[PDB]
């Protein structure tokens, strides 16, 4: 038995920005009251962990990372209703705790309880469960599944179908819903619209995913790597354009495109500069632009208010708008259902242990999703 | 007796930024194909209008300005369809073509045949209609209504009630239709929600009627002109405040004051700082910002997109998004049956040969619409 023990286990912990992860031991401590300890089973490697170790993202270190996944769970302190000891599981990066204003609002999503906008790195009580060498190692956004073993709020985590391969549903804890919730619920594409999707990463793709779903009738790629094209298209892109083979700016390209401009634009990189260029390449009277890359730490972007004055829409969304809780048992339901597909999404598979060339796959361009398995 | 004729009247002229409007002679030519020549009979003074004088807004020199007016058609010709000589008529400085992938569009107004984008001050045609001491002198918007005659495509022109009283209905030809739309049609106020309003001017005041209309429970005003708050509160705001009472920046002071943010905010002022602030003050998960003021001319504001990622919604609009010609007669409509009040804007009434001194009025700040009389 564990429950109510130290559980000494193997993680990736990051001790300082721009080095690789360090495999090693921690002490796990067991869960306080509404809290739940998880086996990890299956991580995906999200840009997001990536741009904790670029810096892009500020979060207090040495922590463990890694927010996209799923697993069963090992224990629950008191007070616990939600979820049981066996249950399949997945960690919500952002919370749902049905009382503050946003998760009593029909259409927010960013609960307040949050550990984005500010981060602690902490449990809800402002404590840490991890140590690391006799050090405190902080918790990332009150998920960290760079773990075998993760504590986290009950707030912070939904139960799912006993049925669920983690291995694939790990990626509806991030990347999925983020993608086709920002094109379905955020955007609400609609039928017979013209979609640009800048970044045809796992986010990108998912977004395509979503834009397909709506019923688009044009959706075209925008990325810098070619690469990543034909799966853009195997999963409903119907043309692609690389800024880099043209002589204007892509703006105008895509305006050209679309007779005037595209109905739904979508950022899925997380640079200022193709902010802007999605905002202006939606039709400047009706179009809508959904920011979903993360923007580098405390930069501002310069653009032009008439882009919205004519009657231009621009939103961004953490995790596709979705209410956390709610949505992702429903989300693994509609899988297992066959409402969508996660395999395109996912391009490697790899023992936890190779969690460094996990990355090294994202940031050389090959990799999608690598799915790291415990 | 007119028809087919040149037309000596009397109009504004603006030679040059920074100078008074010069009341002289001006030559109108009878209406080409598919124009409408119309006897000016009351015009209110937009800040719009005060852009142009102060280079805030670019438009080509020398301009017959004014946008804001009313008027009994005079002369029609060849080919005009939708009014007739005698026939009331308010000039719209956004166009409806009917025919454009806007004009189709459900939720577009801004319509491909506008002059506001890139002014050429011009008819359709790309020629003038104005003479003045045999120099052509530009239109402004496709309307010039500073002039006790104009000449107006049709799909710029909409036939109003034959009962209107037009020194009160001219305002729905901008500042009333612009604040009330941003608020129901454009923002979409919620019954019981939180509006905050920057700007108390004519069109900030017809967003807050538009607030009121909605349901809104709460509508802050915010001003750094204090004598603008007790119209402000005649017409629904619960509250202002001005920006110079405070130590703390204003949109920290809106977020306190709303328990974390507005619903809904609104700039109707003009300025890159207060676009931004406006957008801070909407609640970060669910909050909507309209843009309803003009920039000034070619300048960029700066804004941190984590704004928007959170969740915030940031739009602008012209003409409080209604489609111009489908509208304005229905407005009108709806002001003859009591629906709305337009007299808590009108502040003060002038002949036309005194719109220097209704200039004044406005950049004194005493007035919110004065109306001209022909
Ligand atoms: N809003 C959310 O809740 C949320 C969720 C998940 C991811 N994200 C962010 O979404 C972004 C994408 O994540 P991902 O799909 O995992 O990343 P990714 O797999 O690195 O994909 C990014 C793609 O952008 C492409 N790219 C880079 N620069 C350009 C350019 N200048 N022009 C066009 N394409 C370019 C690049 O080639 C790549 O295929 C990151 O910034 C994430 O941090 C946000
Ligand atoms: N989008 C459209 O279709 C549309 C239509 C009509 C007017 N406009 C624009 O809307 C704006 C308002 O027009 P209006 O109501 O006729 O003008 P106005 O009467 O000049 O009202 C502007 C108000 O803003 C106030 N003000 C100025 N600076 C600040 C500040 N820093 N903070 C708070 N309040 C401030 C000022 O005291 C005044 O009461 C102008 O920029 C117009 O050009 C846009
Ligand atoms: O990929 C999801 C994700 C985000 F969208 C962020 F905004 C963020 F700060 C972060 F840490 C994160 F993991
Ligand atoms: O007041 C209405 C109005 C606008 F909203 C503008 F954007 C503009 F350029 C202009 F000239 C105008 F008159
Ligand atoms: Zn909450
Ligand atoms: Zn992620
Ligand atoms: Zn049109
Ligand atoms: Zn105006």
């Amino acid at each position: 038995s564990t429950a109510g023990k130290v559980i000494k286990c193997k993680a990736a912990v990051l001790w300082e920005e721009k080095k690789p992860f360090s495999i090693e031991e921690v002490e796990v401590a067991p869960p306080k009251a509404h809290e739940v300890r998880i086996k990890m089973v299956a991580t995906g490697i999200c840009r997001s962990d990536d741009h904790v170790v670029s810096g892009t993202l500020v979060t207090p270190l040495p922590v463990i990372a890694g927010h996209e996944a799923a697993g069963i769970v090992e224990s629950i302190g008191e007070g616990v209703t939600t979820v049981r000891p066996g249950d399949k599981v997945i960690p919500l990066f952002t919370p749902q705790c049905g009382k503050c204003r946003v998760c009593k609002h029909p259409e927010g999503n960013f609960c307040l309880k949050n550990d984005l906008s500010m981060p602690r790195g902490t449990m809800q009580d402002g404590t840490s469960r991890f140590t690391c060498r006799g050090k405190p190692i902080h918790h990332f956004l009150g998920t960290s599944t760079f773990s075998q073993y993760t504590v986290v709020d009950e707030i912070s985590v939904a139960k799912i179908d006993a049925a669920s391969p983690l291995e694939k549903v790990c990626l509806i804890a991030c990347g999925f819903s983020t993608g086709y919730g920002s094109a379905v619920k955020v955007a609400k594409v609609t039928q017979g619209s013209t979609c640009a999707v800048f970044g045809l990463g796992g986010v990108g793709l998912s977004v395509i995913m979503g834009c397909k779903a709506a019923g688009a009738a044009r959706i075209i790629g925008v990325d810098i790597n070619k690469d990543k094209f034909a799966k853009a298209k195997e999963v409903g892109a119907t043309e692609c354009v690389n800024p880099q083979d043209y002589k204007k700016p892509i703006q105008e390209v895509l305006t050209e495109m679309s007779n005037g401009g595209v109905d739904f634009s979508f950022e899925v990189i997380g640079r200022l500069d193709t902010m802007v260029t999605a905002l202006s390449c939606c039709q400047e009277a009706y179009g809508v632009s959904v920011i979903v890359g993360v923007p580098p730490d405390s930069q501002n972007l310069s653009m032009n208010p008439m882009l919205l004055l004519s009657g231009r829409t621009w939103k961004g969304a953490i995790f596709g708008g979705f209410k956390s809780k709610d949505s992702v048992p429903k989300l693994v339901a509609d899988f297992m259902a066959k409402k969508f597909a996660l395999d395109p999404l996912i391009t490697h598979v790899l023992p936890f242990e190779k969690i460094n060339e996990g990355f090294d796959l994202l940031r050389s361009g090959e990799s999608i999703r690598t799915i790291l398995t415990f």
